[PDB]
């Protein structure tokens, strides 16, 4: 439709019914995924949050972004420093690992971020919406299969606490996405640039399930 929110969706259909096939999510979600699997991917959302988040805060005030700049309901940067902790330990920074496919990603945020400002709600659109949407799924999926122990931690960047329903943060999100003012061809890369995010995710579970398997 007109609406950016349903363009992205219909656009996005097709690479994102393609992520479902890629092998890595495939296994986790029907279930097949260790802790050496999941650290891996926790590391890997903690790289791509600092960078993405950075370049929110780099353009805050933009009319590009301002329109979805929502720190509070979803900044993931302290969730996942929580997480981490918990997974690697209390040197984790020092620890995690810091991949290709984690630098093309990050590399590509950055360049959005400084260059193409107008095409960073692409990324947080990508990001923001879709965590939001596996959210309950993945960390259940994670609980019945970790085997954690009683620590009440490692889970935390599943859970999103400033939002009271996120059903209703979609709509609003969405809104706010449909509020910002875009010409057809920025409209156009947006769209385009939500493929190149699915695309860079897609990618980066390929490495992290060539790794895993040795
Ligand atoms: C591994 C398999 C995956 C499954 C089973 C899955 C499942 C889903 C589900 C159930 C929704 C439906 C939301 C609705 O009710 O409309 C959704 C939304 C979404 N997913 Fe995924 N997903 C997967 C992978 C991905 C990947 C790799 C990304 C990118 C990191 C992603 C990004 C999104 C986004 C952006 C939305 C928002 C849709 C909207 O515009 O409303 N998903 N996903």
């Amino acid at each position: 439709p007109q609406d950016l929110s349903e363009a992205l969706k219909e656009a996005t259909k097709e690479v994102h019914t393609q992520a479902e096939n890629a092998e890595f999510m495939r296994n986790f979600q029907k279930g097949q995924v260790t802790r050496d699997g999941f650290k891996l991917v926790m590391a890997s959302l903690y790289h791509i949050y600092v960078a993405l988040e950075e370049e929110i805060e780099r353009n805050k005030e933009s009319p590009v972004f301002a329109p979805v700049y929502f720190p509070e309901e979803l900044h993931r940067k302290a969730a996942l420093e929580q997480d981490l902790a918990f997974w690697y330990g209390p040197r984790w920074q020092e620890v995690i690992p810091y991949t290709p496919a984690m630098q093309r990603y990050v590399k590509r945020l950055h360049e959005v971020g400084r260059t193409e400002p107008e095409l960073l709600v692409a990324h947080a659109y990508t990001r923001y919406l879709g965590d939001l949407s596996h959210g309950q799924v993945l960390k259940k999926i994670a609980q019945k299969a970790l085997d954690l122990p009683s620590s009440g931690e490692g889970l935390a960047f599943f859970t999103f606490p400033n939002i009271a329903s996120a059903t209703k943060f979609k709509q609003l999100y969405e809104s706010r996405m449909n509020s910002l003012e875009m010409t057809p061809a920025v409209r156009q890369r947006v769209i385009e640039e939500a493929k190149t995010a699915f695309l860079l995710n897609i990618q980066l579970f390929e490495e992290l399930q060539e790794l895993l398997t040795h």
